[PDB]
């Protein structure tokens, strides 16, 4: 299959990238040279992972020694929820781009539908623990991420975590002058999000699929809780073709037309991972796949259930 999907700014983006959420600063820059060296040409990233500068140390050190060209990158950051207001944007964008050592972006995401209180704190707290919101809107803010487009600094934009109703929302905005490029949303087995997908699609809207492996090192996992990794059904279909289960996992969101961003900081991994361009799940595997759904999240937060943003209360 193809290796990358056609956008609506008329630019392609890489099907398969590499996640860094969690990937710990020591261990990053190797992590993203030896993605590049063994075929990644997308990495996603975001200032709230605190690790964009050794992010960028390997972009920069892979640029330098030309195993390849800036053009044949495809690099993703996201501006957090405390820079909503459109006056604090241009100044996010750049510092990522600083960190990531960039003259632009190839896809700058809304992280969170959800604005949150300007400050050094990423997620600010009233005394009882409730997050401080912002008041800016999303439409605001989606008009300050088009001015970064018409400045040069990034090539498209889109959004992540937005339901069906919020992409809705900046579609049918006053004077839009950009569409959202991507929707970047969690999915895997366990939570396949058919109606959302289906109405981002219906739209000419790409959507990557995070959290594809299920997300085991998530810093809130509990014992209890489900496991894709370990799922006999799906190590049932790896064996039948003779892939791991990872394989499988990642593969499975590359047949429904997404872009998929597996993490990992292991060299074999990170290799096994790409390996998943040679082999085909039927039809039957895949609905199979679906027929896991549980809505199950990896991403929910209730420091934030009661935003008037959130963005899961919504049936999608
Ligand atoms: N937009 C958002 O709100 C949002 C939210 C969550 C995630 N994301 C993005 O999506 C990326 C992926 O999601 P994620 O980090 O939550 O989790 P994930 O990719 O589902 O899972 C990563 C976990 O799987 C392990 N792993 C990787 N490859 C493996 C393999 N072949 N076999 C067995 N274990 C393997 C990794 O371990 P090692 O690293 O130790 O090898 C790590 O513990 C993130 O890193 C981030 O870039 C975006
Ligand atoms: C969940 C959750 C998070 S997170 O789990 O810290 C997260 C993880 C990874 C990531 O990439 N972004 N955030 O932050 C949020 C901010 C707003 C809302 Cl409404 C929900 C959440």
């Amino acid at each position: 299959m193809a290796s990358r999907i056609l956008l609506n700014n008329g630019a392609k983006m890489p099907i398969l990238g590499l996640g860094t959420w969690k990937s710990p600063p020591g261990q990053v820059t190797e992590a993203v040279k030896v993605a590049i060296d063994v075929g990644y040409r997308h990495i996603d990233c975001a200032h709230v992972y605190q690790n964009e500068n050794e992010v960028g140390v390997a972009i920069q050190e892979k640029l330098r020694e030309q195993v390849v060209k800036r053009e044949e990158l495809f690099i993703v950051s996201k501006l957090w929820c405390t820079y909503h207001e459109k006056g604090l944007v241009k100044g996010a964008c750049q510092k990522t781009l600083s960190d990531l050592k960039l003259d632009y972006l190839d896809l700058y995401l809304i992280h969170w539908p959800t604005g949150f209180k300007p400050g050094k704190e990423f997620f600010p707290l009233d005394e009882s623990g409730n997050v401080v919101p912002s008041d800016t809107n999303i439409l605001d803010t989606w008009a300050a991420m088009e001015e970064l487009v018409d400045e040069g600094l990034v090539k498209a934009i889109g959004i992540s975590n937005f339901n069906h109703l919020q992409v809705e929302m900046i579609l049918n905005k006053p004077g839009l002058k950009y569409k959202p490029a991507v929707n970047q949303i969690e999915c895997h087995p366990y939570l396949t999000q058919e109606k959302l997908i289906q109405y981002c699609q219906s739209k000419g809207i790409v959507v990557t699929a995070y959290s594809p492996l299920g997300s085991p090192d998530r810093p809130w996992a509990k014992p209890e809780d489900p496991s894709l990794l370990e799922d006999p059904r799906i190590k049932a279909i790896a064996a039948k073709h003779n892939k791991t289960t990872a394989q499988v996992l990642i593969r499975f969101p590359m047949q429904r037309n997404l872009v998929v961003i597996p993490k990992s900081v292991t060299p074999e991994r990170i290799a096994e991972n790409f390996k998943v361009f040679d082999f085909e799940l039927s039809s039957q595997d895949m609905t199979t796949l679906l027929s896991y759904n549980r809505n199950w999240r990896v991403c929910a937060l209730l420091s934030c259930t009661s935003h008037k943003d959130y963005p899961f209360h919504e049936e999608f």
